[PDB]
């Protein structure tokens, strides 16, 4: 299952997605992808 989980240390919008795909990245998830309101970076993980 894919579950998405927001990059609690993310800064700023999601906007650019290679700050979201970074710290997702860095945080040790696949990708990072947009699906807060308030434009945040989820990691998508995989459970």
């Amino acid at each position: 299952r894919t579950c998405q989980s927001q990059s609690h240390r993310f800064r700023g919008p999601c906007l650019r997605r290679s700050n979201c795909a970074n710290v997702c990245r860095t945080e040790g998830f696949p990708g990072g992808r947009c699906r807060g309101f308030r434009r945040r970076c989820f990691c998508t993980t995989h459970c």
